[PDB]
């Protein structure tokens, strides 16, 4: 029997999802199970979970990014840089690699999309004008990204069954820490400016791996690391989403906790 929205928008009340909040939800649909009318079902849930004062962040990229063909190059390859398509927000589907949600959430009508083509939020509810601009390129994760408005505005993070790993808001931890060593990349993102295509080149924090050390291909991330130690530690509201195990995170906590972490163990 496929769950209803019925029963999910029950679940995410026990869980603690309360009318008037900012939710960021990563999710995975193999763990939640069937859902009676696919994956819109969920959607249906959580905006009435958080009601018509709530908001909803997601992480949802660009499915044709063009990050690693453009990666540590002062410009982008010619053969790139001539048929590569513009980001065109209204239209660029979402990275399937974040969950097969966040192209659900993308078409919404009503959702408001940011500028940055590579770490491009979507976002529903009253505050999304405000949520998703601005979203410079070289302010990614960062102070003045929706992140930041985010974490400032007592955002929850709202994992359904998806790994440590997957905790998009502590690359704005990554990004402020007082450490040495931190890795930058270089990158080309093709943006439609005023009706023409434009390429942009510009540097930021590497999202792969902060330091060396975590960016290994074999072993985990920053990310991965902070949010187990984190999840060890910490008294989190746990509970079931369908059939997946889930948990709602204060995320101005974990990146706080996240900073710390990252400073007592590198020197300033
Ligand atoms: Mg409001």
């Amino acid at each position: 029997t496929p769950w209803s929205k019925s029963e999910l928008v029950r679940q995410l009340r026990d869980l603690g999802v309360r009318s008037g909040d900012m939710v960021m939800p990563h999710v995975s649909l193999r763990a939640v199970g069937p859902l009676a009318d696919g994956p819109q079902t969920l959607v249906d849930a959580l905006i009435e979970a958080v009601g018509p004062t709530g908001n909803i962040l997601a992480f949802v990229s660009w499915r044709d990014s063009p990050y690693e063909q453009t990666l540590g190059h002062d410009a982008p390859p010619a053969a790139i840089a001539q048929s590569w398509p513009a980001f065109d927000p209204d239209h660029a589907p979402a990275y399937p690699g974040f969950g097969a949600i966040n192209e659900f959430i993308r078409t919404y009508p009503g959702c408001r999309r940011t500028a940055h083509p590579d770490a491009s939020m979507a976002a529903i509810g009253p505050d999304a004008a405000w949520l998703v601009a601005p979203h410079e390129m070289g302010a990614a994760y960062g102070p003045r990204s929706p992140i930041a408005r985010f974490l400032a505005h007592a955002g929850k993070i709202l994992s359904i069954g998806a790994g440590p790993d997957a905790v998009t808001a502590l690359h704005y931890a990554e990004a402020v820490a007082r450490i040495e060593g931190k890795r930058r990349v270089t990158y080309s993102m093709p943006l439609l400016r005023e009706g023409k295509r434009v390429w942009v080149t510009t540097s930021d924090w590497d999202s792969n791996g902060i330091l060396d050390e975590y960016a290994a291909p074999d072993g985990p991330d920053a990310v991965e690391r902070i949010a187990r130690d984190y999840l060890a530690r910490t008294r989190v509201a746990q509970g079931p989403v369908g059939g997946a195990q889930s948990r709602l995170i204060d995320a101005a906590d974990i990146v706080s906790f996240g900073i710390e972490w990252l400073e007592a163990r590198h020197a300033a």
